[PDB]
């Protein structure tokens, strides 16, 4: 009935609704959905409707092995289209991903790199990009960071950490380590600081990439292939 509904308008995958439906239940959920619907008509909100649950079409509870936080979904148009990090085919990678993708080629040098910054193959293969706000106001950083996204998704993740035993969490910089904190014992939590060109600290020397393949092998689970 609320799921019904709730999957119909935002396109969500029905192989998520255990992780999700029990947040229809909070009263605050349906203060962030009307807020939310309230922006959409003020305002251009991105990304568009259709991509703000692009993450749960690529693969289901059961096929994730690594789980990659990001904070704000980019706020040009045509850049975001509801995985974290990864921008449009066709789409230039930004400063920060450029980084990402570097560290990525510094720990694979037989990885044969597109040039591109779509991540949509990593998601198909079990890389979940999440991001704790999931929309946001055309030119304005953060602006819809407080009306509820990162109750709403710290729930989803807190279901997900229960339910699979073993994940591997790739949190980079200050935000993504306070947001989500899973049990270092079950699962293989990894943290270094932010891809930015900024950080004090180069994102290209990250081995987050190689670690999280060895941890998986220990695991009996295939390794992810980083190319893109």
């Amino acid at each position: 009935l609320d799921w019904t509904t709730f999957r119909r308008v935002f396109l969500i995958d029905d192989a998520w609704r255990p992780l999700m439906e029990p947040e229809l239940a909070n009263p605050l959920t349906a203060h962030l959905l009307a807020e939310y619907n309230r922006r959409c008509q003020t305002e251009e909100v991105l990304p568009p409707r259709e991509d703000v649950f692009s993450w749960t079409r690529y693969c289901t509870p059961d096929e994730v092995r690594v789980v990659i936080i990001g904070q704000d979904p980019y706020h040009h148009p045509g850049q975001a289209h509801g995985l974290a990090f990864s921008v449009r085919a066709n789409v230039p990678p930004p400063p920060s991903l450029r980084n990402v993708l570097a560290a990525v080629k510094n720990c694979y040098p037989e990885a044969r790199m597109s040039g591109h910054g779509c991540l949509e193959k990593w998601a198909r293969d079990g890389v979940l990009l999440l991001n704790t706000t999931l929309t946001v106001k055309r030119g304005a950083a953060a602006s819809h960071s407080r009306i509820g996204w990162d109750r709403f998704v710290g729930g989803v993740i807190r279901r997900l950490a229960a339910r699979r035993p073993g994940l591997v969490f790739m949190l980079w910089g200050t935000h993504a380590q306070n947001a989500i904190r899973p049990d270092p014992r079950v699962h293989c939590v990894l943290k270094f600081s932010h891809p930015s060109p900024l950080s004090k600290v180069p994102f290209g020397t990250c081995q987050h990439f190689l670690v999280a393949n060895r941890y998986l092998e220990t695991r009996s689970i295939s390794p992810i292939d980083w190319s893109v």
